[PDB]
């Protein structure tokens, strides 16, 4: 992640069941209360060369984006408020638990 700043970036990660050639990927987050940005590897199948598809955002963001093609990372900040702004398993501040 090379990058121009640091950021609390905690992370995520998941696999994505709905995809056929099912593979999991991971993606970091931080916080901002407009949302945050997200970069995200994606998958593997004997080393990490392999992918999954999904590709977008929620409109919400920290006011930065994903850097490049950043698919999966788009589609990270919106699995992270899937994940994030969750209301179902408490809010933001329960995640950890």
């Amino acid at each position: 992640e090379v990058l121009a700043d640091q950021m609390e970036e905690m992370i995520a990660v998941v696999d994505r069941m709905e995809d056929e050639p099912r593979l999991a990927l991971v993606a970091f987050k931080e916080m901002s209360e407009s949302w945050d940005v997200v970069f995200s590897y994606i998958c593997d199948s004997m080393l990490i060369e392999s992918s999954n598809l999904p590709t977008t955002t929620h409109p919400p963001k920290p006011g930065d984006g994903d850097k490049g093609l950043s698919d999966l990372d788009d589609y990270g900040a919106n699995l992270v408020w899937f994940y994030l702004h969750e209301t179902a398993n408490g809010g933001k501040a329960e995640y950890k638990q």
